[PDB]
């Protein structure tokens, strides 16, 4: 359930791509790593639908 969604967006950044997550009502969870930074993590199975919100803010 561990995905990098994101590199290196840190908390000001990442406040836009958890919104359209949290938007939407899905499991959104922010995780931290060394090559990651910080990034938005979904439930597992949802994994298309965190993809798929961010298909608009490409």
């Amino acid at each position: 359930k561990d995905k990098d969604l994101l590199k290196g967006l840190d908390q000001e950044q990442a406040n836009e791509v958890i919104a359209v997550l949290q938007m939407h009502n899905i499991e959104a969870n922010k995780i931290d790593s060394g090559k990651l930074g910080y990034s938005i993590t979904v439930a597992e199975p949802d994994f298309t639908a965190a993809v798929y919100w961010i298909k608009t803010y490409q």
